């Protein structure tokens, strides 16, 4: 229950909020001093994404916007 | 890595995202008719939370713009 980081490399290339299907945000803290976001992808892959940038950002919202519906 | 839904009850009265310092969201699939919304506190115990209510949005949306400072 209780991991260092979890990523080790961010992907860097945006894609479309369909191919995620679970997300994971973690706030840094005493285990890790980087926030990490951890994506499920469709077909079972796990990525990594860096929290700053602006198109993770989006993503994330709209993928929480379609998963809420 | 393959559960079924994980959360039994959902947690009703709003707080504030500071005593949140983890999220999960999983979108429905076979394994789970329903998304799913777990939340770690900052104490370590577990909550789920209703996607669809406004308080939970707003609460989540909070938590990401902090977590990505």
């Amino acid at each position: 229950k209780e991991l260092r980081c979890q990523c080790i490399k961010t992907y860097s290339k945006p894609f479309h909020p369909k191919f995620i299907k679970e997300l994971r945000v973690i706030e840094s803290g005493p285990h890790c001093a980087n926030t990490e976001i951890i994506v499920k992808l469709s077909d079972g892959r796990e990525l990594c994404l860096d929290p700053k940038e602006n198109w993770v950002q989006r993503v994330v919202e709209k993928f929480l916007k379609r998963a809420e519906n």
